[PDB]
This record gives structure tokens, sequence and C-alpha cells, in this order.
């Protein structure tokens, strides 16, 4: 493929999708054995290894609608990608959202017009693939990590000066990232299993940070919930 | 409130929401004891009785957006209303959408401009409350009730000259109703849980029906879903 | 039809068209002769008589857009029906429309997306048909019945966070409703006539009620009004 | 005003709006006595005579909706303006409009953006003056000219690559100009009385052409019409 | 043409485009020889002339989108026109664009709906023809003519009660008028060159007029620019 | 800033805006003397050295406007650059457009929604800083450089189900590139000056590919042009 330099059946059937290709390399070499880099095309790097003797990739996808679309676009054409799973944080819009939360998005609005290019007058709802989303709550639930299912926005300006999510946040919208909805509808439309699996960053609303700390702690949840999503 | 002619606590705090008023009056009848009708306002019935000795509320709410959009409106607003659950029927738009499958709504996609009113470029994506949706599908899994988890759309119109139902198929879209997009943003925005829990009618793209007895057994596992779907 | 369970020729060339059903049942019943009822189907009764020995029906549609396109459709594709004349109110949104005042709408406004389905960058403007529109200006200037001739808003959300009710009566529009542009739209699509006849509910942006004796006076003049508007 | 050479009361309360100023000259000197020419900023004159003893004015607008919003603005703003009567002509766009109908809009759909401009999601209608559009009704018919009425599209392109003029033919409307949909919502906007009176000049679809001789006695028709639309 | 009453090559490869038909006359008698009409339809007039022994046209366009795209179409389609340059002025809507400067339009935004009907959800950014420009720049600078080269703005409504023009001043627009996105796209659209130079007209934010003898001084260096942007 | 790691005064006034990484280390090792790497923050290296003794800054971009929006925001808000250069590729969608063309962006048309979400129905077109322009077209003519100056469009989706390029190809756009759009906006909103200066990747609509060896060569070309074009 044009952005993905691997060979066939390099990237396995199930694909962990973080935003920063720094932390594609700090997830495959904390959590997996028999450690590959398939891929160093514009530094956007992808890995395969095992865990628990099952192959499992994780490829960077750069930050934005527009950037995750060629990574996923290429996984599913090129490499018959079958699940596809983001791993990332996004920033929390609500004060229900606790800084410990991990959150399973069901489905994602945006200001992208990705989906008004293709079905204008209409709007178009993501959807998480279920079975994927239950298995990662089951996960989350087995161990006493708190998680919360619902909405999240895909945002195409990380600085807008429009932003619309004191709405958003109103209508019960969980937190903002900028990338589901791209996974979301990509993977829907080739017939693949999606489901974006996110930590809080901040409370964007009140600038309130989240600590390194609780961070690390947040990330180390999300990875072991995805690392039992399939199946 | 308007158009619902109830008093201060004749509404549960569980309310089913039928499209067709007539199935509201069968539901009740046939599913809840010690019944009584609070509203006969537009010929738009709606009914409280106890299901398992706790208040039920079944309340028909027409066609349409607009006029399901009035009534959980009023349910939330001037009845205080807490889960709304809609139970109806979809066309289904995929072959993998099988004629005794019972579809739970995570999301739906629409052509109303309900919420581009509100948001103008943001699509927004409404959401089920995860609770209720689990419960349902939960529900279902114990009884082996087959249960299919996706989205839908919610149509304006019934008789569209220019349907994207194809297109909306092809991105995984399992069924068209009218309803959906109004109950999941309103009650979201209100802080109220919502579930959309629907049958199938037809499939609309081959034209083939189902069956009455095939209709009638859908029905009644819808229903029973239902009443297994809040706590 | 899929929505009206009525036979050939059961229903009149002309078709008077109330949101409420049990309007439908009041004015079939206290206007026409030899009335039989032809529709039960969700209880949206629809009723045929005469009225001067002329057969007469009386339909209702239910709340909004989506609502009233599936029983105009059906009545026209199905019935080959020939006048459609909605009966009904709307909130009126100037001072000097006055509470007595009966409304012919040439066309209307909306914040539906239907037409923008259709049209993409048009704006579809509904028209009257001038034809009934002039025979009842006729019938309520030969009797003195109060009456004004203008435009209205066709509304999907009865309660609208984001009504713009201000600035479309500082444009002239007369008042607000949930049908008028779906009746003359599809109306015109097929060849047929149509004409809406609206009474003043209340002034929405001073809150001022109509009290039931207006409502009562101004309903039988609206009654009157359409029963002379074909020909 | 920024467009128009006229002084304090030397444009009368009733003011002829053709898009040619040499039209508008040709009018005011046919049909009116003791003619002034008030206005040859940009050679887009206005005349200002008597009919009948009451003073008229006759205003060149220029073609589109950019040109008559600047000369309606300045008639209604800066001159009191009250009576707008657009006398020009438009392509039809049906067989059933025929070479000799004079074209009374009740309404009138657009491609311009004006309105969305103002609305954003709402379709604005724009609506002719009743008064207006019934006094010309009645001129028409006491005489025997043959009258249509029903409504117009206002085009922003003369040469357009994605005309819909065959869809809207469909949904009834009668012909093309580029004017109306301007003067109704401006004069509206203000609360002045507008109505465009519209001669054929072709059927766009059919390439057919009006002849000479035709097109001056529709004009004729078109003007007689005009003078007496007022009161 | 439909709007243009000349012969076949009466205009020349290089038109000039004003606004103002008077200014059109005044431009061809004031700088060119051997002048002849070749249009007064509609008294639009249109010129020819030579300048330095070379054909030269001068043609008025009228105000707004529309009206240019009529007159630019006609002279591309029928006339085979190869550069056209209108020659017109602007509101400055910043402080930094002064009453003395030339502005050659790189591009120009818009609030015409002309592209979105063409493109939907595309904007398209219309383009000088850098060749014209340049030239034009060259001429500007040989001379000492202070020239800026930037952005404007094409709006339908010189009145216009939603006006953005404060935010595009922000980012970077110099000036609004009604021209120049047509003349742009209709002349990319037939692979002909074009070219926009501009005065300033006042300064719309702060209301402050230019002087009658600013307006000349400004005038001829616009128009002896363009009298060297060819080749 | 968020996403950028240095310090103050570690970037120049002057940055260069390649959108591999890789190829920012590339250019900056390649053709700058005294570099220092202050950022390594996601791997999107920034690095700054001297060229003929001045400071001059390379960070890489990543790829669509959400990524370039990112970068340039922090670089100009938290870093105050002056000068913004883009130095990337873009797919040419016409034959006039030749493999060994340098093009400069004057303008580019986009199907981001990133204006419609500022501007709502105005059609904002972003403008290169003419200053920057026309030393990089100086700097290209005088060592004899084949350049191009036009417009290009700025994609959001790489794989695009919904291209419009043949109809942009036939208004005369250049190529399809994903930042331009957005770099464009940004500079120009905070009072800084950019330009995009692109090679030609291949020929979309010929499949035809550019060689390595081409390639090579257009994107030392592009380099020293940027490396003229402060001043
Ligand atoms: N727009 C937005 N995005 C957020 C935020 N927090 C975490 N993300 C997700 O990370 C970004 C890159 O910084 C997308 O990859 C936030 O507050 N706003
Ligand atoms: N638009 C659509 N709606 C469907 C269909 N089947 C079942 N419904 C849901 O019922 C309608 C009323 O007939 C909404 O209340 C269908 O095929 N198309
Ligand atoms: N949106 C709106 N609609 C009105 C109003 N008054 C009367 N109607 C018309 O009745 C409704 C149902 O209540 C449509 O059938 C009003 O104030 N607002
Ligand atoms: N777009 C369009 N406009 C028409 C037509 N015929 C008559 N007009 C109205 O005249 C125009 C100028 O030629 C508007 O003033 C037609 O066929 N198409
Ligand atoms: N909208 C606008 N247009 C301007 C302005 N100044 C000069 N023009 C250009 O002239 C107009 C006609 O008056 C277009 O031909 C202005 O301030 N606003
Ligand atoms: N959409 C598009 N973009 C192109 C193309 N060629 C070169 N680019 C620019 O490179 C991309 C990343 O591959 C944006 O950074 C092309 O053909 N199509
Ligand atoms: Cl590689
Ligand atoms: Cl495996
Ligand atoms: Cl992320
Ligand atoms: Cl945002
Ligand atoms: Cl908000
Ligand atoms: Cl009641
Ligand atoms: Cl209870
Ligand atoms: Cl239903
Ligand atoms: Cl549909
Ligand atoms: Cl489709
Ligand atoms: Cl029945
Ligand atoms: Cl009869
Ligand atoms: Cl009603
Ligand atoms: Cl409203
Ligand atoms: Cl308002
Ligand atoms: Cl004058
Ligand atoms: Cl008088
Ligand atoms: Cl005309
Ligand atoms: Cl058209
Ligand atoms: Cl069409
Ligand atoms: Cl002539
Ligand atoms: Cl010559
Ligand atoms: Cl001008
Ligand atoms: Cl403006
Ligand atoms: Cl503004
Ligand atoms: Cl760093
Ligand atoms: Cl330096
Ligand atoms: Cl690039
Ligand atoms: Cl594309
Ligand atoms: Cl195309």
């Amino acid at each position: 493929s044009v952005h993905i330099g691997a060979e066939k059946g390099q990237i396995a059937d199930t694909v962990l999708l973080p935003g920063d290709p720094l932390r594609a390399k700090f997830i495959a070499e904390t959590y997996l054995e028999n450690v590959e880099c398939y891929n160093e095309v514009r530094g956007m790097y992808g890995f395969t290894g095992t865990y628990k003797g099952k192959k499992i990739s994780v490829q960077g996808t750069g930050m934005g609608v527009p950037s995750i679309s060629i990574y996923v676009n290429e996984l599913i054409q090129s490499y018959d990608v079958q699940n596809l799973i983001r791993v990332g944080s996004c920033g929390a819009i609500r004060k229900d959202v606790k800084v410990r939360d991990v959150i399973l998005a069901m489905t994602s609005s945006t200001d992208s017009q990705m989906n008004r290019v293709a079905f204008g007058s209409v709007d178009f709802a993501p959807c998480a693939d279920f079975e994927l989303l239950k298995n990662a709550y089951d996960a989350a639930k087995d161990k006493g990590v708190p998680v919360t299912v619902g909405s999240v926005f895909t945002a195409d300006q990380f600085y807008n000066d429009d932003s619309q999510i004191e709405k958003l946040a109103k209508y019960g919208v969980l937190g903002v990232e900028m990338e589901t909805t791209a996974l979301y509808t990509l993977a829907a439309k080739h017939g693949r299993k999606a489901l974006s699996i996110l930590t809080v960053s901040d409370h964007v609303l009140t600038g309130e940070e989240t600590t390194a700390e609780e961070r690390q702690t947040t990330f180390h949840d999300m990875i072991d919930v995805a690392l039992h999503s399939v199946s």
C-alpha cells in the first residue's frame, strides 16, 4: 500500500490503533512478544508480535480524520485486517466523566465533512461493533476497571474558535478526540469490526489537567481492555 | 401538558413507546395488570398498569420525528419520565437482518434536519443508553431470542423518491424507521435513558414481506425484552 | 394502501385533512350526511359522507411533515384524490393576526429537510392551488368571515430551542403549524390541488391564549369555508 | 440613495419594475403622461408620470437577485415606496404554460443563497401581496386576458450547467426568471406590497421561441394588468 | 448572443469589464482610438477601439454575480474572448487598505451559491490568471502606482443584515464587491484568462468616504494598469 | 505548546513545512548547517539550522487539515513564526501539469468543513502571501526551473469514493494534496505569511507514475525555490 511498507501476512487480523507512533512502539515492546516492525514509512511505525500466543499488530495513525483514514483504508484493503481498535485519549467535556474512567465509544458526532461528502442531507451516525464493545466492557467489569459507555466527538480542529463542546456535553457527549468517526465509518463500509477505547487527557471546560501518574494508570487499563476485546 | 391529558403521578418512571396507539392499547391490556388509560387526547392513547408489581406506562407516539418529539418532550418535561423505550418495527435493508431478529439500536442516522437545526455543521450522532441496551441484550440472550445490535435510519419520508437506503445498507445500517433519532436525541438532551427495540416489517430492497405469524412472534419477543430492560 | 384500510371508491375526490382523527370524526358527524368510516388503521380515522348531495371525505393526518406525507401520498396514489384541504390551527406569530382571522396559506416556509433532500441547493417554495384558495377567499368574503391570506411556517419541532419565529414574523409570516409544506409539495408533485385553511390557536410570542369560545367559532368558520372551496 | 439620483417626492408610492432600463423608458413614454426622468445613474433609468391622474413610477432593476435587491432596498428605505410591481418575462418550463399566458407569481423557488444567508436551515418561501395579486387577477379576468397563477423559479445562472428546471416543472413551477425571490423577500421584510407579473419569453425545455408579435401583445397585456393592481 | 448585439469580430480578444455601462463609455472614449459601439441591448454598452494600435473592448457587466455571469458567458462562448479584466471598485474592509491602493485580486470569497450549486460540499476557490496578474503588478510597480495583492469578497447583498465582513477582514480579505467570484470561476471553466483590478470606494467599517478627487486618480491608475496586463 | 517540545527562540522566523517528518530530517541535514532537533514529540521532527548564515526551521506536519492545523497553530501562537512554507507533493489532475513542474499555489479549494464551520454560507477562499509567492516565482525563473502558478485542492480523503477531481480539473485546478487550505487560512487569520510549493507525485486520472529520478530532481528544485522565498 502507498503509506505502509509491509508485506503479505506481516500484519495481524487484529490491529491496535494509537495516534502516536512512539506509543505504538511503546505498546508493542511493553505488551507483546516476538515483535517485528513492519512499517517505518513517514516514521508512522507499525509492529506485529504475540499476546498469549496470538498475533496482534499495533499501528500509529497520526492525528485527525484524514490521517487515520489513510491507515485504516490501507489496513483493510491491502492487508485484510478484520478488527481495528483505536486506543487513545480524549478531552472530557463533562464533570461526570472521571479522570480514571475508560471510555468505550458507541458512536461519535463530528464536524468533519467526510460523511456529508458521501451522504449530503443525511446525518450518518457511525456505529461501534457491538461484539468488540461488549467484550471490552466485560473485560473491564471482570477486573473492576471503571468503564463508561457513550458517545464522543470527532473534531477536525484541536484549536477551534467555533467549538460546540458546551452544547455537545449537554446532549450527553463524553469527550472530544480526532479519529473515531473515520475509524467507525470506514470499518463498517468494508464489513470489518471497529471499536475506540479512550482515556481522559483533561477536562477541556475546566482546563483541569490529569496527572502523569493518572495517565500512566489509565493507559495500562486501556491496553489491558484492548487485549481482551476480540472474540 | 399540551398533548397529554394525564395528571401528576399517572405516568410511570418507565414508558414503552409504540408508534400506533391501538398497539399501545394492545400492549397494556395483554401484558399489564390494573390498567388505567390516562390519555385520550387526539386518540393517542397512553396507559399505566403493573408488570410483576412494578408500574409501567405505554404511550402511542404517532409516526415521524415531529410526532414522537411532542410526546417525548412532554413525558420528560411534564411527567418526569426516566426510561423511554420505543417498541416498533423497521424495514430491513440488509439480507443478514433476518425476519426473526430483534434489533437493539445503538444509534441512528437520519434525513431529519432536527439536529442540523441545533448544530449546523456538526453531524450529531444520537446514542442509546448503554444500561438499557445491555439489559435488553441480556434478557434476549437469556431466553435465546435472536438479537442483533447495530444502527438504524430515521426517515422523514416513508415514500422517498431520493432514498439512500442502498448506500446506508453498505455502510452497515440495519433498517429504516421514523422515530429513533428524535427519541435518542431528546432523551439525552434531558439526561433521561432511551432505547429503541425493533422488529422487521419487511425487506424493503427485496419487497419480501414478513408473514402475520412471524410478525406476531417477533412482536411478543420485543415486548418481553422491553419488560426486562430497566435496572 | 399501507396505512389506510379503504376500498376502491370509498374515498371522495375531495378530502378535508384535520391533524386530529377525533376532529375528523367530529367534522364528518357534525357536517355530513350518510357517513361511513372507511379507515380505522392506527385509529387515524377517515370518513366519507355528503354535503349538499356531493361526496366529501375527512381524513386525520397526525402531526408533522412525515405523518401527513404518508396520508397525502396514499390518498393521491392509491385513491386518486383530486382536492386536498387541510383544516387545522397554527400559532400566530404576529399581533396583526387576530384571534378570529381565518388564514388561507399561499405558501409555507419550513425547517423540514424534505425539499433539500430532493433539491439540494434549491429553496423550493410550495404553492397553494390558486383556484381552491380563491374559492375559499370568495366564500369567506361572501359571508363576512374575516380572512387573511399569506404565508405560514411548517415546523418539525413543536418545542424548538432554536426557533426563528421572531425573524419569520418580521418577514411577514403569519403563524406556525406542522403540515403545510408537505401537503403543498406532495400535491403539486402529483398534479393535484391543495389548500391549507387555518385558525389561530394562540399568540406564541405573547403566550396569550385563545378562549374555548373563540376556538369553537373559528373552527366552524374554517369548516364552512372549506365546504365551499372546490369548483 | 447610493444608486438612485432622485430627490424627495420624485418617486411615486407605486413603482413598476422592469429588468431592462430601456423598457422602463418605453413603458413610461408609451403609457404615462407628464413624465420626468428622476434617475440616470448607471443608465438604470427611473421615471415618474401619471396614469389616469395618479402618480406612477417605472424603475429598471438590472438582471439578477443582487441587482434588483439594490434598487428595491433603496426605493423602500430612501423613497418610502409602498407598492412594488415587477413587470418582466420568464422562460416557461411547462407545456401547459401557453405563450399568451400572463403569469401572476404567488411565490418563487430559488438557487440564490440570499435567504439561507439569513435563515440557515430554514427554507424561506417568499410570498406575493395577496391584495395586489387579486387586483391583477381581477383586472385580467375583467378584460379576458388569459392569466395563470402559480410559482416561478428565481435563478442566479441564466446559463446553468446544473439546472433543475426539469424537476421544478414536475413540482408545478411555471417558469424561470432572475428577480422574484429578492423582490418578494425584501418587500415583506419591510412591510411593503409586492407582485411579479410575467410574460413568456420562450419554452426553455423545447427551445421553442415566442414570436415578436406574441411578445408585443403579451407585453401590453402585462402593463395593462399592472396599471390596475393597486387598490 | 442573447444579451449582446454584436457581430463576428466586433469584440476584441481582450475585454475590460466595468460594472457601470456609462463607465464603459467613458473608458472607451477617454482611452481608445477609433471607437465603435457594438452593443446597446439593455443599455449595457460595449465598445471596441484601439490602444497603441491594438484592438481592445470595454463591456459593462451590471451589478452582481448573475449579471456579470450573463456577459462573461456570452463574451466567451459567442465571441471567443481570451482575456477578461474587470475594472471596478470595492469597499475596503481593512485599515491597511489605503484609499489610493490599486487592488489585484488573487482570489475571492463569496456568499453566492453559484459554486455550491456545482460542487456541493466542496468550497471552490476561484483563481486569477497569474500571467495577467503579474503583468498588472509589473505595470504598477514600473510607474510607482501603489498596488496591493490579495483577496476580495463577492457579495450578493450590497445591503446585508447578516454581513460577515468583520470576520472576513480578520482573515485578511481586503474589500467587498459583487463580481469577482463569477468572472474568475467562469473564465477558468472555459480556459480563458481573467483578472480583477479594483479601486477603493470607501472604508465600509468606518463609513469614511473616499473623495471625488481620490476616486478620479485611482480610476485612472486602474485603467492604466489594465491597459498593460495582456502579454 | 501541546505538540511541540521546543523552547523559546529554538524555532526560526521562517519554517519549511513538509508533511513527512523523515523528509523534515532529510531537508535539514542535506541543506542546512549547524542543525539542532528541537522536537521529537510523536516523532514529528522539527529542526533548526542556518542557510547562508540565516536561521531556518523545518517542521513535519503530518497528513491532512487537522494535523497541519495543530502544528501551524502552535508555531504561530507559541513560537511567533512569521513565514510558513509548505514543501510537499500533490497528485496532478491535468495533462498540462507536467511531471517536472514546480507548483506555486495561489489558493486552494477543499472538501474540508473547516471554513464552513467558521463562515457557514460563505465560501472562504484562502490566499497565499503574494510577497512569498512572487519571491519563489522569481527564484524559479532566475534559474530556469519550470514553474506553474495556480490553484490546488485540499482533500480530506486520500481514498475518496465521491471525488470531484474530474470537475475540479475542468475548472483549472492543478492538483490534489491535503494541507494547503489549513495553512493558508490559519496563517492569514493570524497575520502571518504562507505559501505552498508542490511537486507532482503522479497523474491521478491517468494513474501514470512519476519516476524516482524525476521525484528526486523536482524535490531538490522545490527546496531550492523555498530557500529563496523570504524577503
Ligand atoms: N481535539 C482534541 N483532541 C484530544 C483532546 N485530548 C486528547 N485528544 C486526542 O488527541 C488528539 C491529538 O492531540 C487527537 O489524536 C482534546 O482535548 N481535544
Ligand atoms: N420509513 C419506513 N418506516 C418503517 C418501515 N417498516 C416499519 N417502519 C416503521 O413504521 C413507520 C410507519 O409505517 C414509522 O412509525 C419501512 O419500510 N420504512
Ligand atoms: N408548532 C406549532 N404548531 C401548532 C401551534 N398551534 C397550532 N399548531 C398546529 O398543531 C400542531 C400540533 O399541536 C400540528 O398539528 C404552535 O403554536 N406551534
Ligand atoms: N434565467 C432565465 N431568465 C429569463 C428567461 N426568460 C426570461 N428571463 C428573464 O430575463 C432575465 C434576463 O435575460 C432576467 O432578467 C430564461 O429562459 N431563463
Ligand atoms: N457590496 C459592495 N460593493 C461595492 C462596495 N463598494 C464598491 N462596490 C462595487 O460596486 C457594486 C455596486 O455598487 C458592485 O458592482 C461596497 O462597499 N459593497
Ligand atoms: N489526496 C492526495 N494527496 C496527495 C497526492 N499526491 C501527493 N499528495 C500529498 O501527500 C498526501 C499524503 O499521501 C498529503 O500529505 C494524491 O494523489 N492525492
Ligand atoms: Cl517500511
Ligand atoms: Cl494468531
Ligand atoms: Cl489520541
Ligand atoms: Cl471542537
Ligand atoms: Cl456550544
Ligand atoms: Cl385525556
Ligand atoms: Cl413501581
Ligand atoms: Cl413503528
Ligand atoms: Cl428513506
Ligand atoms: Cl443509495
Ligand atoms: Cl380499517
Ligand atoms: Cl359527488
Ligand atoms: Cl393542526
Ligand atoms: Cl419553530
Ligand atoms: Cl429569530
Ligand atoms: Cl441621476
Ligand atoms: Cl397620485
Ligand atoms: Cl425580465
Ligand atoms: Cl436554472
Ligand atoms: Cl432536474
Ligand atoms: Cl445592439
Ligand atoms: Cl489587435
Ligand atoms: Cl464595480
Ligand atoms: Cl456582505
Ligand atoms: Cl463577522
Ligand atoms: Cl521534544
Ligand atoms: Cl537569522
Ligand atoms: Cl505532501
Ligand atoms: Cl478527492
Ligand atoms: Cl467530477
